[PDB]
């Protein structure tokens, strides 16, 4: 039939907002209308179990010693308060919302134009050692978890946000994704963010490559409606020249 502008709608029940998400009374009973996703610990850093040249006054942008080597600046800085290289310290993270999707379940969008090389947010976690994760790894396939919430940090660390983590851990997987993670060094600690590879407009959602799972053994359906996409996720290998 015709269609036509609808009137104005407002919400009878108060909305969930963003802020919900550090106030647990409110984001339970929101994730228990499905207006919220499953509660979890939400932190402000992980969980265990340098000066540049730049002339004092962009303060420490893109010419920073510092930054150039993804190493974050100090207090000390010749910038002081002004340093715009202490983002996972300030926590200085872009305006993100929660969405829920179609297939993947829930995941985060841009709520203003990012520009390429923005700063999305720190992915943190409970750092694993090996048997550990090895543990949990067998834990949560025993519990048959749809999702997973590991990234490797390092060589002999992996981040699990399954428990404990923040919103990052909603960022979903494309085969043609617009952010990547990039490994910094704060006080001479490694730590993992999100970052836009290019210009990402306002109410995009964000994705990235999930390593992880596509070089893991076992396969699902894609969802990211890529015009590329690879049909699964996961059971890929990365390119080798054998024998
Ligand atoms: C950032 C790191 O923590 C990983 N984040 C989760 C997001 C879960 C979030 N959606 C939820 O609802 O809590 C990854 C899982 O999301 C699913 N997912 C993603 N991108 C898919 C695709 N393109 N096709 C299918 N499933 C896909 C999949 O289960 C993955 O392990
Ligand atoms: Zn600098
Ligand atoms: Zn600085
Ligand atoms: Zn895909």
């Amino acid at each position: 039939g015709e269609t036509s502008v609808p009137p104005g709608s407002a919400l009878v029940g108060p909305s969930c907002v963003m802020d919900d998400f550090r106030d647990p009374q409110r984001w339970k009973e929101c994730a228990k209308q499905g207006k919220m996703p499953c509660y979890f610990d939400l932190i402000e850093e992980n969980v265990y179990l340098m000066q540049c040249e730049c002339t004092p006054l962009i303060a420490c942008g893109e010419d920073c010693l510092n930054r150039l080597l993804m190493i974050e600046c100090s207090s000390r800085c010749p910038n002081g308060d002004y340093c715009s290289n202490r983002r996972f310290q300030r926590k200085q993270h872009a305006d993100v919302e929660v969405i829920l999707t179609e297939k993947k379940g829930w995941g985060l969008r841009a709520a203003k134009d990012l520009p390429s090389n923005t700063f999305v947010l720190e992915y943190c976690g409970e750092v694993l050692d090996h048997k550990e994760f090895k543990a949990r790894v067998k834990e949560y396939a025993r519990n048959k978890n749809i999702h997973y919430y590991f990234m490797a940090l390092k060589n002999d660390e992996i981040i699990d946000a399954t428990q404990k983590g923040n919103c990052s851990r909603f960022m979903n997987h494309s085969c043609e994704p617009n952010c990547e993670t990039q490994k910094w060094t704060v006080n001479g600690q490694l730590r993992v963010g999100f970052f836009t590879t290019k210009l990402v407009p306002s109410g995009s959602e964000l994705t990235f490559d999930y390593q992880f799972q596509r070089y893991g053994k076992e396969a699902q359906k894609c969802f990211c409606g890529s015009a590329n996409c690879r049909g699964y996720l996961g059971g890929e290998n990365r390119v080798s020249i054998r024998a």
